[PDB]
């Protein structure tokens, strides 16, 4: 039986791209720029804000200090930071809940493998600590998701291999990281975008203990 369910945060437990957005809209109509809109959007997804920031300004060919710059992209950031401050138990995910409570009555391990700068703080939030074993720290690795790095820390932070294990996510990036990390995927979303060789289901409901334990035995 898997030992270890590895968890990203946007896209599995609650929705943070929306924040990110709001947050790059309004530094954008600030500073006087057009057209970012929830498509332009796409491009800022897994890119650092600093990358995200002069993409922004390239929209209008805009020239800034490199200082300006600096404190621009913190700007964002402080922005983001303010509005997560009302994120709660009710923003999680349906189903999500009650997959941690069976996961921890049945001795399963539970780790975080984020990019987010601000997992524990925002599991704080919704009420969740208390059920994860471990959180990976995103600054701690050399490289960011499609490389394994993100798993294979969460997975030996809670004493197991990654083979032990079964990956939850929402990106392709992330699928891969879990791929290559030697873990088992199980993606949420459609086959168009993760792939035709995981099990994928279309919304976190899907998600329950009788579920991973039926595609474990399968693989
Ligand atoms: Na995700």
């Amino acid at each position: 039986m898997f030992k270890a369910v590895l968890f990203d945060l946007d896209g599995v437990i609650t929705d943070t791209a929306e924040y990110h957005f709001r947050a790059w809209k309004a530094l954008a109509e600030e500073i006087g720029i057009n057209g970012v809109d929830r498509q332009f959007n796409e491009q800022l997804k897994g890119v650092s804000r600093e990358d995200s920031l002069q993409k922004i300004l390239d929209l209008a060919d805009k020239k800034v200090s490199a200082e300006e710059f600096k404190e621009l992209a913190k700007r964002k950031n402080d922005n983001y930071v303010k509005m997560i401050q009302d994120v709660s138990p009710a923003d999680v995910y349906p189903g999500i809940l009650q997959l941690l409570k069976d996961l921890r009555s049945n001795k399963i391990k539970i780790a975080l493998a984020s990019a987010s700068k601000n997992g524990p703080f925002l599991l704080e939030r919704m009420n969740l600590t208390g059920y994860f074993d471990a959180i990976a720290d995103p600054a701690e690795v050399a490289a960011s998701k499609p490389a394994p790095d993100i798993f294979i820390a969460a997975a030996h932070a809670v004493g197991v291999a990654p083979s032990e294990s079964i990956g939850l996510e929402n990106s392709q990036a992330g699928i891969q990281a879990i791929k290559d990390s030697g873990a088992l995927p199980i993606g949420v979303g459609r086959p168009e975008d993760l792939g035709d060789d995981i099990v994928i289901v279309p919304d976190t409901s899907h998600y329950t203990l009788e579920f991973l334990k039926e595609v474990w035995l399968q693989k």
